[PDB]
């Protein structure tokens, strides 16, 4: 009986950009990742989980009725009207297939979480597009329509109990502004993001992503931002952040389910990120999170734009979930000075809330 689930459906390739056919969020992102799983003989080792559509009642766990109704109406618009609607948001393109593809991405992740929680599988991966982490309650943003990861947390609570403890780890190179805002006054969902910041000048261009935003109300302490400035970061800085911050806070919270907002745009070779994390580095981050929540872990694709880099990086994560031995990293070398400044600023902000840090 396979201990790892996998979901993929080629219908999610139909969303496309009719005015700019080389735009980086390409249909072949998901088909290239699936083909590499066949070449490495990983697909036959997994249990295949089918895709489905999310329902409109499920979308209302996080989104307004007006936002649901506007995106739904684009299914039948003519080209001139699709171009006008898209230009009303920050960095969005739309075709007649976009609404259906965003529904399939969300429902694929609901079926995966249900298989994990009922014990049919121990853990799982989801090869899905368009992405989710910039979408807000009332608007679309940054290539994203509905917030797939935030919806999956609320779905899991609805079928078990309202206070089920969920951790979301966001290792995409950009800040997830929508996920932060949805859970900002909530102590049942812990949000932890690592991201390129540059004093507010990198997308999405807001001071909401700095280390001093810690949560609101009864949610004070349950929002953790790790921002990078002035440096091309890689394996040494990401391992240091996990050892001093991510893993001590996670163990004290003691989650019952772990969701990864797993973009691969911090990887060596990415044309938007400019950073240097390796496939062996992503394998070590995956193996550390497998020690939490009695092993209940779901990996969800977000961004990432070098086709060879994302195919090798996500395949190594699946190999770790199946139980293979982790590969060795490069030799030890000094951290960059600005990265130690960032880690010290986060420790000073969260020490009042977490005894494992003081
Ligand atoms: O991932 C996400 C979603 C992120 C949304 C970002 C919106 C602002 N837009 C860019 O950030 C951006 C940066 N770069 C480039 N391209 C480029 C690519 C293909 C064709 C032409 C140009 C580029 C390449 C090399 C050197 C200079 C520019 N395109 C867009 N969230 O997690
Ligand atoms: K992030
Ligand atoms: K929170
Ligand atoms: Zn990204």
């Amino acid at each position: 009986s396979p201990i790892t689930g996998l979901v993929y459906d080629q219908r999610m390739m139909l969303h496309h950009n009719m005015w700019d056919s080389h735009h980086p969020e390409l249909p072949q992102r998901i088909s290239r990742i699936f083909s590499r799983h066949e070449e490495l003989r990983l697909l036959s080792r997994c249990h295949r989980i089918p895709a489905r559509l999310a329902t409109e009642e499920e979308l209302a766990l996080c989104h307004s009725s007006k936002h649901i109704s506007i995106i739904k109406s684009s299914e039948h618009m003519k080209p001139r009207d699709l171009n006008r609607l898209g230009d009303e948001y920050n960095s969005i393109f739309i075709s007649n297939e976009s609404y259906t593809c965003a529904l399939l991405a969300a429902g694929s992740c609901f079926n995966s979480a249900q298989a994990i929680l009922t014990g049919q599988v121990r853990n799982a991966v989801a090869i899905v597009r368009p992405p989710g982490h910039h979408a807000e309650k009332d608007t679309a943003c940054g290539f994203c329509f509905f917030n797939t990861a935030a919806l999956t947390a609320r779905y899991a609570q609805s079928i078990t109990r309202e206070s089920l403890r969920v951790l979301i780890v966001d290792w995409d190179v950009h800040h997830g502004n929508g996920t932060q805002h949805i859970f900002e006054e909530d102590d049942s969902v812990l949000y932890i993001s690592l991201h390129r910041y540059e004093d507010g000048a990198f997308f999405p261009n807001s001071e909401d992503a700095n280390y001093d935003k810690v949560g609101l109300g009864k949610g004070r302490g349950y929002n953790v931002n790790i921002p990078w400035n002035g440096g091309k970061m890689g394996d040494p800085e990401y391992m240091a952040a996990f050892h001093h911050l991510v893993m001590p806070i996670a163990r004290e919270f003691a989650p019952e389910l772990v969701l990864v907002s797993a973009g691969f745009d911090a990887a060596r070779g990415d044309p938007l990120g400019g950073f240097q994390v390796t496939p062996e580095g992503y394998a070590h981050l995956t193996h550390q999170l497998m020690s939490l929540a009695a092993g209940r872990v779901l990996i969800i694709l977000e961004g990432g734009y070098n086709l060879t880099s994302i195919s090798e990086s996500m395949s190594m994560c699946t190999s770790m979930l199946l139980g293979d031995s982790p590969p060795s990293l490069d030799h030890l070398t000094p951290l960059k000075t600005s990265a130690t400044v960032s880690i010290n600023n986060v420790l000073r902000a969260h020490a009042p809330f977490w005894s494992s840090l003081r």
